């Protein structure tokens, strides 16, 4: 703005732990599809994000753990009509870490989730007016962390 | 479109169901005025933003009821800015209520003023700043939303 | 935002000279009424705004030229249905300093202006998103050079 | 609201009436690739942005006509950004067009290219970035805005 050439945007987070491999998916122009997986005895395993791009999808990189034995779910959004109202889950120990241990999206139609275990302790992030455009966060054996890009 | 200018606003954190309040967007956040009880909730709120470099002294929310310990959390802006809020909501005769509030800045944590129990909420701010609060008080704080800006 | 702790917006300008006294009004949520002046052989000598701020008004600092002589505009908006679309003008020489000789302001409902004298190189900013939300510049005899906030 | 993001939006400069183009909004502007004709006005647009730290290649916006000389911007992205754009419209072959351009960073001034009559116009930006272009070209760039943020 007067400092580089780097557009800026909010960014909210993290939730979970401060620590495991860091990504940045950055911000885009919304959501259309959100693929993730979870294990009922452990975390959540996987993020990757289909993100709208002005008028077309952009597929984002698979942010995937080193380990193996997850449940897939694919959440597919009536773009966009449809679009995330609140984020909610929970984060908790897992081995030893603080890792994010489940997750639920709640849109204008539908709440998809929880997916993972309801155990420890929760988080929520409602949306009155803006957008989730985009993710950022840490993956190792569980999904460490995440944030997320807000904009009008 | 309409003639207002808009900003991001995340929550209300606290009841889904008191007299509404709403504040606005500011330019900054200069004091933060709070009442809480130990036994109950907390009660009034009230801040001073900063407009444009002037401080502008918001109006007082007040509860209804007395009883209320008052806070002041005087910060050093523009340098001192909030970083995360935390708290949580739960039942006090019968509604759903803001128990408890603490702030994080890049100096200092304050609180938490009030009861550490129920749920507990948090939202940390990775890039951005707090430029407003909206909600609704009746004997407590019921609800409030936050305005975020760059 | 990650720097200081205060909120920044989107400016664009200055429209006129590069030099005489500066003044900033900061920005606002929107404007209700805009006070001007100007000389028909010369150039604009003042400018004052009423702002809106969060549903209530707030009357802005006056600006006012050193100098007598000009004839006063009061242009008041339906706020909030009537929003400026268009800033238009001309900047030129008078006495020897490039100064803003004449605005016009074009709304959904209607043209205001021009104002003063239509003469010199002319400046213009159309707005397909967004709105101005406040004024900075310079004045001394006459409005040397001025900016505008713009915000979602 | 919709699902989707919105940015400011200012211009068009050019015609009030060929194709048209809407690139949307990027992170931050690589390369600016165009083509202009001495005599006429500007044909070929094509940016390269930034998307969130990798180059984005933009769709190539062309003249349904041929006998324009190619002009390659590279800007040392993310140090050297555009902090002014000026240009002219005018009247060619019956049309209002845009008829030059030149851009102003940080570090240099590029341009004019193409032919400066007609009636002048200039974006300067205090504080902001121009994240994103959209118009309209048939034999020349009849008109284009410009996407703004911070």
């Amino acid at each position: 703005a007067e400092q580089s050439g780097i557009s800026q945007t909010v960014i909210v987070g993290p939730w979970g732990a401060k620590v495991g491999k860091a990504f940045d998916d950055g911000a885009f122009t919304g959501i259309r599809e959100i693929n993730l997986s979870y294990n009922k005895e452990t975390a959540i395993g996987d993020l990757q994000v289909v993100y709208d791009l002005n008028g077309s999808p952009y597929v984002g990189q698979n942010h995937k753990s080193f380990i193996t034995g997850f449940t897939p779910v694919k959440i597919s959004l009536d773009f966009p009509s449809e679009y995330i109202m609140e984020v909610s889950g929970y984060t908790g120990n897992v081995s030893g870490y603080v890792v994010v241990r489940s997750l639920t999206f709640k849109t204008n139609k539908k709440t998809y989730g929880p997916y993972g275990v309801t155990s420890g302790t929760p988080f929520n992030l409602p949306i009155e007016n803006g957008l989730i455009v985009g993710f950022k966060g840490s993956i190792g054996y569980w999904l460490d962390c995440f944030s997320m890009y807000l904009s009008l």
